[PDB]
């Protein structure tokens, strides 16, 4: 894995772009669209593949929530459609474990998901597991020592400062530590032994504080915030460093592109995007 790629998003209306940024050099590349423009959406890497999932197709000709999966493979530069999930799914968290495809939560008009459910790249099928403990869209997703947790997110009346983790081998879902702030469509990542919550919007502002969650002290502490306040931000981690795209300052919509290095405890912005966006899907696969 060598490029950090942007899926989709949200600048006027619902995005299609496939976009790569090559940290070693400074370039962008544009690659194929998705089929479908979507915003709301996650990505993530199965075997070297990269996967775009659910989100809301927003346009002139109306107004969609989206159940689909679509593969991207970098040797053909082509998306393929994979099997749709149970349900449409806009605002979607998504967490890989071995080797499988978690989809939590969303939204599917005024119905806000507790629902997550599973996809099998070896068989093609997605299958419902147990739900959360809570209704979460713009829901963020990280997975930790093979572990799934789901931070923040909005509940149908409240943005949430809660968290659970869902533990596969029991198929059951635990409340764990409250983040310090209520955060719906935060990155949420994962870099070394935390859970890291950048961002998002509390229900008035949005946000450039920074938490992170030691699974092992089971507390949330503050890092250093980012440089811009940011809600439905990308996020990936390469390289040891968290890399957080676009997203919305609650007046523009963002081309930045921010690095932090824990070593330091410090954010720097690396780049810009082609173009301001939000609700992207972000992923970290081979070069094209
Ligand atoms: C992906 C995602 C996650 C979480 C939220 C919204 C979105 C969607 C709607 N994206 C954010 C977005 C924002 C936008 C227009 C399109 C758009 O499309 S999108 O990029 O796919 O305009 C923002 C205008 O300010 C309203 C206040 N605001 N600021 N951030 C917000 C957020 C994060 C949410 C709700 C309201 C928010 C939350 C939902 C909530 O808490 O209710």
């Amino acid at each position: 894995g060598r490029l950090i790629y942007t899926a989709g998003g949200y600048f006027r209306q619902s995005l299609s772009y496939l976009e790569a940024y090559n940290p070693s050099n400074g370039s962008w590349l544009r690659l194929a669209d998705l089929q479908v423009p979507r915003s709301g959406l996650a990505g993530c890497v199965v075997g070297g593949l990269l996967y775009a999932v659910g989100g809301r197709n927003n346009s002139p000709d109306g107004n969609t929530d989206s159940s689909a999966l679509d593969c991207y493979n970098p040797m053909t530069n082509q998306w393929s459609p994979c099997a749709s999930m149970s349900v449409p799914r806009n605002r979607i968290g998504v967490g890989v474990i071995d080797g499988h495809i978690y989809a939590v939560g969303g939204s599917h008009g005024c119905i806000h998901h507790s629902s997550v459910e599973r996809y099998e790249p070896e068989r093609d099928e997605w299958h419902l597991v147990a739900p959360m403990l809570t209704r979460r869209i713009g829901v963020g997703v990280a997975v930790l020592n093979r572990l799934l947790y789901a931070v923040g997110g909005f509940d149908g009346t409240n943005r949430l400062n809660s968290a659970e983790c869902y533990y596969p081998e029991r198929n059951e879902w635990r409340m764990i530590t409250p983040m310090n702030t209520i955060r719906s469509g935060a990155g949420v990542c994962v870099l070394h032994n935390c859970i890291y919550a950048a961002g998002g919007y509390d229900g008035q502002d949005q946000l450039n504080s920074v938490e992170r969650y030691d699974v092992e002290t089971e507390t949330w502490t503050f890092v250093a915030p980012m440089r811009h306040h940011r809600s439905a931000l990308g996020i990936t981690v390469h390289q040891g460093k968290i890399y957080v795209l676009g997203g919305y300052d609650g007046h523009t919509f963002l081309d930045s592109v921010e690095c932090y290095d824990p070593d330091s405890d410090t954010w720097s912005e690396v780049t810009r995007m082609t173009s301001g966006r939000s609700g992207v899907g972000v992923a970290v696969t081979m070069e094209p």
